């Protein structure tokens, strides 16, 4: 029974390797990775792979791995797929831990923009969780953490992490990880999956997919929002993506809104993540 080697980049940056039968569905690999991670609250997570265009795609757990990775390597990342709006409602501390690891990469990568002060506060909770109580012996006036806190590190930011770390004496890792999440969850781009697009006029916009709905960023001023309940149908056709809005009160007709994506693959990818978010966040 022929098996393919799988390599999975974990959220701590280490690599998990296993074998699966070459006709295996994504769920088989996902279950192995989650068992490795001692993760029970699996519904928030997924595996990603890179397609022939180097775009990130979710591995569909219901479909054969081979039919998704096609010509590419059996190389994956383990990621948060659905960011919980209220991480305090998760059952297990270990779930919150993996969500913290993801958010730390979202911040360092610049996917999740963050003020100086919030970068320093999030850093201070990570330091408290991972080293415990502040110790002056380790950190002199010239201290620079090994910890990556931001897309760009400054001495000022390092100083502020240390100043806030001092305030967290007695804080336990789950407690510090919960404070991390109570701050991160409020950030305007928390759990927003962004897609480059053009409006029905050719104006370059961003489409954001998240728990609360579909966001349209037409620049720093003029952000439109479509809550998931207000969306009856998501469709794609060639390079175009469409949302069918419920009729407003006393309105005769549904309304359909159309966008232009980079290519057909990008339209199908945006369609699939919207359908998935709509289904996931509808239920809980
Ligand atoms: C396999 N499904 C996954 C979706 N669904 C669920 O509970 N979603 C959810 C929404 C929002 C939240 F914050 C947590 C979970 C039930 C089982």
């Amino acid at each position: 029974p022929k098996s393919m080697q799988c390599k999975v980049i974990l959220l701590d940056g280490s690599e998990y390797t296993c074998d699966v039968e070459k006709r295996s569905r994504g769920q088989v690999l996902f279950d192995k990775v989650c068992e490795h991670l001692n993760l029970l609250e699996k519904d928030y997570f997924g595996l990603t792979y890179r397609d022939a265009e180097n775009q990130k795609n979710w591995l569909d757990p219901a479909k054969e791995i081979k039919k998704q990775v096609r010509s590419g390597a059996w190389h994956f990342s383990f990621n948060v797929k659905f960011y919980p709006p209220d991480p305090a409602q998760l059952s297990e501390d270990i779930t919150r831990y993996y969500l913290c690891l993801q958010l730390r990469d979202d911040i360092v990568s610049g996917r999740l923009p963050c003020s100086f002060v919030t970068l320093a506060l999030l850093g201070s909770y990570t330091v408290q969780s991972e080293l415990g109580d502040y110790d002056p012996d380790e950190c002199g006036s010239d201290y620079i953490s090994e910890f990556r806190f931001a897309p760009n590190h400054t001495k000022e930011l390092e100083d502020k992490v240390i100043e806030l770390h001092k305030s967290h004496r007695g804080m336990t890792p789950a407690e510090a990880e919960m404070h991390f999440l109570e701050n991160a969850k409020k950030l305007s781009m928390y759990g927003v999956d962004l897609h480059h697009a053009k409006d029905s006029e050719g104006v370059e916009i961003m489409l954001g997919v998240c728990a609360s709905g579909l966001l349209i960023y037409r620049d720093r001023l003029r952000i439109n929002r479509f809550a998931w309940p207000k969306v009856l149908k998501i469709s794609y056709k060639r390079n175009n993506f469409y949302i069918k809005i419920r009729p407003g009160e006393f309105e005769q007709f549904e309304s359909t809104i159309g966008f232009k994506l980079p290519n057909h693959r990008a339209a199908k990818r945006l369609w699939k993540v919207c359908v998935e978010h709509h289904t996931f966040f509808r239920l809980l």
